[PDB]
Parts: structure tokens; C-alpha cells; sequence
């Protein structure tokens, strides 16, 4: 079981899809056997679920005799789903105190500018799925780490998603500590909560690796993954936060996403291989998790050779590439490409 290594080095290994059939086959359980500890899902994961699972129909046709709007019909669905695959994970979560075994469901995409119209639909999902390791998944705009803030005050796991930045990243930690610091000055409760902060890999490379020389090409993304890993250690070791992990508090832990391999030039499990380290996560596509079962490796690779990813992500300034306006680019990307998805997946249950 070349989880259990993974796991022995300090990685979670979760699973990037969520289906109805992919909880009631028994095959999410199956997993879970082999060392994966978590499952994220997105609105892009939710269209194909739903254009292409058989098992959603009868309750399709039920729900097109119910006065519905399309979203409501696919939020009764996609909470249910979510409900099952927190059941499946439940087990995995008790083992470690609560610290493993989340499902995450992202709020919609038209909220991502709207701080308030997001705190308010992800305590409605919060409570319609009730399932203590359950995540709402968020993205990270400046109004998505004002909602963040808002949401770890009032209790709520989270998973801040469509990072590209280590800026960006820096500030939705900012956020969390003053959530939580919120918390500790009225007396609650926050060994409980757990955020995680979804840095996207592959996407990085597809948009750059035909500019970059060849010296430099699928290099970025992990050079600035070990870059951000670097910021996590100095942010959440800083007497700041110090002083709160004192009172109980959990660190938000990086998870790399978009770990699927789209180049056919790189090795399948280059950035499962590439990013292993301490209280880091890593959600892979069923298609990579296979293929890293099959003949991944194993090592501590994400605080190898730390110096070589700053001399890179430094050459790469250098060629006139500005990583920073990239992710900006990146992350307007990805919610279009969210936005059209989840358009696509109302469209049917009208």
C-alpha cells in the first residue's frame, strides 16, 4: 500500500471526484481501504456526474414534479450525495480526532465576488448536509477570504479553493487566524475546525510551458508549490500563531490540486511523486491515483532541493513572466470554467 508510505511521510491522499455511484459500488469505500482519506468534489465534477450517472434519474423525474428552481433540485442531490460520502468517510474521521476524512461541496459560482451571498449559502449547505466532516468549499477571491473569516468564526470547516498565488494564500491564513483568534475572545470552541488551502498545480504549467525554454518546462508549478510550502512553515510557526495553536488551534494545511498529469511528455505521477510532505494534502483524479497505486514513489520530495525552486521561480521572473498576474488570470479562468459547468448542469433540471 503505497499510501500507507505516503501517509507515514505526512500526506493525506484524497480522492478529486464525487458521484452518486461512485459512494453506492462500493468503490469510494474500496479506496478509502487503500490509504485515501478525504474527497473533493467541484461544480465541473458535478456536471459530468450528473450528465453521465445512471443513478440519478428516478430522483430527477421525482424532483421535476416539485416546485423547485433547477439549483434546488441539484442541491437536494448533491447534498444527499455528499451526506453518503461522509458516511463512507466517517470512520476515517473518528481515527484521527477529527482530523481526516472530509467531503467537500463547493457553493456556487455566481457567489465568488459576493463575501455575504457566500457566508449565507455555505451556512445553508453546512446545515443541509449535516455531517461533522463535511466541508464547504470556497474560492479564494479577496470576498471568498472575507467569507472565510466570517465562516471559521462561526465554527465552519472550509476548503479554499482556486489558490495560484502564495500572496493570495498568505492572506487567506491571515484570515483564518483572525477567525479563529474571533473565536478564542468569545470562549468557543476551535479544535474542531479544519481548513485547507487548495493550491492548483497543472494549470500553472499548461498555461506557461510553451513560453518557458525547455530547461523550464514543468518545473513551475512545483517549484512554486515547494515556494508556498516554505510560506506555510514560516506563517504557522510565527509567535503569532503560535500562541493559538497554544489555545487548541489546528494550522490550515496546503492540498494540491489539478494533480492530474496533462502534458503526455511528463510522467503520470509527476506532481503526486514531486509534492509529498508534512500536513500537506493531495487530491488526485481517479485515473492518477491509479496510476500512482500502480507505480508511484514515495519520498519526501516536497522540502527537497528548496534552493533550485527559488533559482527557477527566479529565472522565470527574469524571462519577464509574473507569476502573480498569472494566477489573478488563472483564478478568473477557473470560475468561468465553473460558472459554465454549473450553467450546464441546471440547464437539464428545469
Amino acid at each position: 500500500t503505497i499510501l500507507s508510505d505516503v501517509k507515514a511521510l505526512g500526506q493525506q491522499i484524497w480522492l478529486d471526484n464525487l458521484s452518486r455511484s461512485l459512494v453506492q459500488s462500493g468503490e469510494l469505500a474500496q479506496m478509502l481501504k487503500q490509504g485515501v482519506s478525504g474527497v473533493t468534489s467541484n461544480p465541473a465534477i458535478f456536471q459530468k456526474a450528473f450528465a453521465g450517472d445512471a443513478l440519478y434519474a428516478d430522483e430527477v423525474a421525482a424532483l421535476k414534479r416539485q416546485n423547485l428552481s433547477p439549483k434546488q433540485r441539484y442541491e437536494t442531490m448533491a447534498v444527499a450525495d455528499v451526506r453518503a460520502a461522509c458516511d463512507v468517510c466517517l470512520a476515517e474521521h473518528e481515527s484521527t480526532g477529527g482530523k481526516t476524512g472530509f467531503v467537500s461541496l463547493e457553493v456556487s459560482p455566481e457567489l465568488a465576488k459576493d463575501a455575504q451571498g457566500t457566508v449565507e449559502e455555505a451556512r445553508r449547505l453546512h446545515a443541509a448536509i449535516a455531517r461533522k466532516n463535511a466541508m464547504i468549499k470556497v474560492p479564494a477571491t479577496d470576498a471568498g477570504i472575507d467569507a472565510l473569516e466570517t465562516l471559521v468564526s462561526d465554527g465552519i470547516s472550509v476548503n479554499l479553493t482556486l489558490l495560484f498565488s502564495r500572496a493570495q494564500t498568505l492572506k487567506a491564513y491571515a484570515a483564518y487566524a483572525r477567525g479563529i483568534a474571533k473565536r478564542l475572545a468569545a470562549g468557543q470552541s476551535v479544535a474542531h475546525i479544519q481548513v485547507v488551502a487548495s493550491f492548483f498545480i497543472s494549470r500553472v504549467d499548461s498555461a506557461l510551458d510553451a513560453t518557458l525554454p525547455d530547461r523550464l518546462k514543468g518545473k513551475t508549478a512545483i517549484a512554486l508549490a515547494k515556494a508556498a510550502y516554505q510560506d506555510w512553515e514560516q506563517y504557522f510557526t510565527a509567535p503569532e500563531f503560535a500562541a493559538l495553536e497554544a489555545q487548541g488551534a489546528n494550522r490550515v494545511q496546503l492540498l494540491w490540486a489539478s494533480t492530474g498529469v496533462k502534458n503526455p511528455a511528463y510522467p503520470d505521477t509527476l506532481y503526486v511523486d514531486s509534492l509529498i510532505g508534512v500536513h500537506t494534502v493531495n487530491t488526485v483524479p481517479d485515473a492518477t491515483l491509479k496510476a500512482f497505486i500502480d507505480h508511484g514513489t514515495a519520498k519526501a520530495t516536497l522540502t527537497e532541493s528548496a534552493d533550485e525552486a527559488r533559482a527557477r521561480l527566479a529565472e522565470i521572473a527574469a524571462l519577464g513572466i509574473d507569476v502573480e498576474t498569472l494566477a489573478a488570470r488563472l483564478q478568473e479562468d477557473g470560475l468561468k470554467q465553473f460558472e459554465e459547468a454549473f450553467e450546464k448542469l441546471l440547464a437539464p433540471l428545469v
